[PDB]
């Protein structure tokens, strides 16, 4: 079956779109390579409509069938819940799309008595409807990237009432379910330090490691109706109760399989049989189906002691080398196997015998040293794209801070420290908006934040190593480096001549600011200082920030 079939219409931009990175009074004190940074648009759509039309292809062995009966025993110990309607609406992103019928999220949240009637209706037509599809949205993806230009990826939505409906069926589901069926394996469930001690761990644990990360080539057109019904039978396997059964079951034959894309001027552009990026099972369900179609390769190849880490389409797997010669044998296999699956590769996957060499999640472990001395390990990455993006939100306020969003989460990275916090504090200085909460997203989920609270979030998810490490390896300082010099981003040691100035600046402020400046920038100094553990950091309520990802989940928090 063909992963699309498209009408001709055009996939119609909801607004105005800028390609080209908006420049102000702040721009050059960040990035003056302008021609470097660009959006993409709804004008590209036409190209991404081209690499992920095409037709899938399934040989499912014993291998496959072995690994998923495994998942749907342990699947069936898990006992989800229904969610009621208010639960539903309590759990809606404040700046979701608004319903096609006369209610937004703010009404929604609010129960208001207009979207919650809707809803009540519409969770009834899943359970007396199992057959007609359910109407979509198809608009191109918004996202800042650096030159040497990809088309604009594709988001497929089905209207809000239906999204809260998702969760009254499925929110317990999602969050349960991955890590009891792929138990440590399951990438959400770990918080960026824990990710990385996971990944040393499990290279500890093989006598001679070798791992490789293997990226499937746009992952979720790969995926086919009977992955989407397999997802179907393991949630199946829960114990649910029986109104939930079916619209679990109704979701799935009239929406995640497939259904009609309506663009933005409510044309036709076609139809979609595989993977629908704005569900609250594509997380989730990629996840799933990714974990068992590589489990089922790492048998088909024969790799010894198969240890894989699955964050969505992301892969990770750790194995028992068995020889240079020998590995790169197994991994064709395995790609093979992959590739019959519907599974196909991207990119060749190729052994590592260095854990520091391999990427997941576009991230990789490193090493540093904390205040004492001893050797830390943390998650770090190429800086290109963060830098890319904190650039385009220097001169354009998006719904997304992806600055901040990026400081919580690689708050130990040498790039991290010096450049984002140093020049998006100094800005919050001279605006005087040090608290006023902002908007980012962790592994999906939107979250309310106060620039001056980085601080103890920072402790809470790394530690208090993340203001003391030093001697980054020469590996990832050169990367650093290099990544400026292309994007034309000033050298680190302008950046410590400016987050000198800046903690003098936050230090005056006293308070939650002479914090931020004593914590945040305690490397800028030559005189350290103390940093103690944070009384309020132990206040924070992060119980729910890293138990499950829901890219394109319609999910938000506090
Ligand atoms: O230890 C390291 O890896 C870097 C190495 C490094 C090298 C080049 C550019 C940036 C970092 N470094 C070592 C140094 C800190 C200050 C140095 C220095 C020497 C010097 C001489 C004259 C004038 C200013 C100067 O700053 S070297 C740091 O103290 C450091 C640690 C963490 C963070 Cl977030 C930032 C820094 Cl600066």
């Amino acid at each position: 079956s063909m992963s699309y079939t498209w009408t001709g219409a055009l996939i119609t931009p909801c607004a105005a779109e800028e390609s080209k990175l908006p420049i102000n009074a702040l721009s050059n004190s960040l990035l003056r390579h302008h021609n470097m940074v660009y959006a993409t648009t709804s004008r590209s759509a036409g190209l991404r409509q081209k690499k992920v039309t095409f037709d899938r292809l399934q040989v499912l062995d014993d291998h496959y069938r072995d690994v998923l009966k495994e998942m749907k025993a342990k699947a069936s110990t898990v006992k989800a819940k229904l969610l009621s309607v208010e639960e539903a609406c309590k759990l809606t992103p404040p700046h979701s799309a608004k319903s096609k019928f006369g209610y937004g999220a703010k009404d929604v949240r609010n129960l208001s008595s207009k979207a919650v009637n809707h809803i009540h209706s519409v969770w009834k037509d899943l359970l007396e409807d199992t057959v007609t599809p359910i109407d979509t949205t198809i608009m191109a993806k918004n996202e800042v990237f650096c030159v040497q230009r990809k088309p604009a990826r594709l988001i497929v939505f089905p209207d809000l009432g239906v999204r809260v409906c998702e969760k009254m069926a499925l929110y317990d589901v999602v969050s349960t379910l991955p890590q009891v069926v792929m138990g440590s394996s399951y990438g959400f469930q770990y918080s960026p330090g824990q990710r990385v001690e996971f990944l040393v761990n499990t290279w500890k644990s093989k006598k001679n490691p070798m791992g490789f990360s293997y990226d499937t080539r746009c992952f979720d057109s790969t995926v086919t109706e009977n992955d989407i019904r397999v997802e179907e039978s393991i949630y199946q396997c829960c114990d649910l109760a029986p109104e939930a059964r079916q619209a679990i079951k109704s979701l799935t034959e009239r929406l995640y399989i497939g259904g009609p894309l309506t663009n933005s001027k409510g044309q036709n552009c076609g139809y979609r049989r595989c993977r629908a990026s704005g569900v609250l099972t594509t997380s989730c369900g990629n996840t799933l189906t990714c974990y068992l179609k590589a489990s089922a390769a790492c048998r088909a190849a024969k790799l010894q002691d198969c240890t894989m880490l699955v964050n969505g389409d992301d892969l990770v797997v750790i194995c028992e080398s068995a020889g240079t010669q020998e590995d790169a044998a197994s991994l064709r296999v395995f790609t093979e196997a992959m590739t019959r699956y519907s599974a196909p590769p991207g990119d060749p996957p190729q052994p590592e015998y260095d854990l520091e060499l391999i990427t997941s999640c576009s991230s990789n472990v490193s090493v540093a040293h904390d205040a004492s001395g001893k050797r830390v390990y943390y998650l770090t990455r190429d800086p290109t794209t963060p830098l890319a993006r904190a650039a385009w939100e220097t001169a354009r306020h998006t719904p997304v801070n992806s600055w901040l969003g990026n400081i919580i989460m690689y708050a130990p990275t040498l790039w991290a420290r010096m450049i984002l916090m140093t020049h998006f504090f100094s800005i919050l200085l001279a605006q005087e908006q040090l608290e006023k909460a902002l908007d980012c997203q962790i592994y999906g989920a939107c979250y309310s934040i106060e620039p001056l609270d980085l601080p103890q979030i920072i402790e809470r998810l790394h530690g208090l190593s993340a203001f003391s490490l030093h001697s980054y390896s020469p590996g990832e300082i050169n990367r650093v480096a290099s990544c400026l010099r292309k994007l034309g981003v000033p050298p680190l040691r302008v950046w410590r001549h400016r987050a000198r100035s800046v903690r003098a600046r936050l230090l005056s402020q006293g308070g939650r600011a002479a914090t931020c400046g004593k914590y945040l920038f305690n490397w800028a100094v030559k005189t350290k200082l103390k940093l103690t553990p944070i009384p309020a950091a132990s206040q924070l309520d992060l119980s729910g920030w890293f138990v499950a990802g829901y890219s394109g989940g319609d999910i938000y928090h506090s």
